[PDB]
């Protein structure tokens, strides 16, 4: 029933998923130099980086809201893939399953904190 355990959760979790090699083309934001329409079709860019930035800030209120921006470096890399079948997409795909099975008790327990805390 701990309301903040989620936030060294969600470090450790951001921990394991900068040692993932399929991380690498999602830690920085996206070059503009190397891929020159990305914000013809991206409106909202989000990386890890600023995933792990705004944790460290004290800029996540919940782990809903840094799973919300996890989720848009997934959905981004889905818009921006000229295929299905291409190498970065592909590295998106096997880290996002990665990491939607770990946040899923982070979000389990918080949820239930705050309900034990509002009951
Ligand atoms: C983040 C992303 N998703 C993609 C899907 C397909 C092709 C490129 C893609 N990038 C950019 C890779 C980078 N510049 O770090």
């Amino acid at each position: 029933y701990d309301i903040q355990a989620w936030k060294k959760q969600c470090e450790e979790l951001l921990n394991l998923i900068f040692q993932c090699e399929d991380s690498e083309p999602f830690r920085q934001p996206v070059d503009l130099l190397e891929y020159p329409d990305y914000r013809d079709i991206i409106d909202t860019p989000m990386d890890f980086a600023t995933v792990r930035e705004t944790l460290e800030a004290g800029n996540y209120e919940s782990p809903m809201e840094l799973c919300k921006d996890v989720r848009l470096i997934f959905s981004n890399s889905k818009a921006y893939t000229p295929s299905k079948r291409s190498r970065i997409y592909s590295m998106s795909l096997r880290l996002s399953a990665f990491f939607e099975e770990h946040i899923s008790s982070v979000l389990s327990d918080y949820k239930s904190a705050l309900r034990f805390h509002k009951r």
